[PDB]
């Protein structure tokens, strides 16, 4: 059974294009098979440090910097998304069913 903290990219109605772009992160914690909780934080000067003092398990987005999957692959698994929706993606992450991105 998965029991995670992911950090996925969001726009305010979509996954965003990219981690770089996105309004703000939402931060899942998945317990049990299950999401529990959820956290915003934005996208910008801070929420960038506070990502990093999340210590999450793993990222969801569509595109990421090669300066990003630098720092980011050290310690966290990104995950590929698959559209748009991310209930769909938090259901196919816990599934198993996300690929595992090895270069941007």
């Amino acid at each position: 059974m998965i029991n995670m903290k992911v950090a996925i990219s969001m726009d305010v109605d979509k996954i965003s294009n990219s981690f770089e772009d996105c309004k703000y992160f939402l931060i899942v914690r998945i317990d049990d098979n299950e999401v529990k909780s959820t956290k915003v934080i934005f996208n910008d000067e801070s929420g960038k440090k506070s990502i990093v003092k999340e210590n999450v398990n793993a990222i969801i987005c569509k595109n990421i910097s090669e300066e990003n999957y630098k720092k980011f692959s050290k310690k966290i698994e990104i995950y590929h998304a698959e559209g748009d929706d991310v209930d769909k993606n938090i259901s196919l992450f816990i599934e198993g069913e996300l690929s595992k991105i090895s270069n941007p």
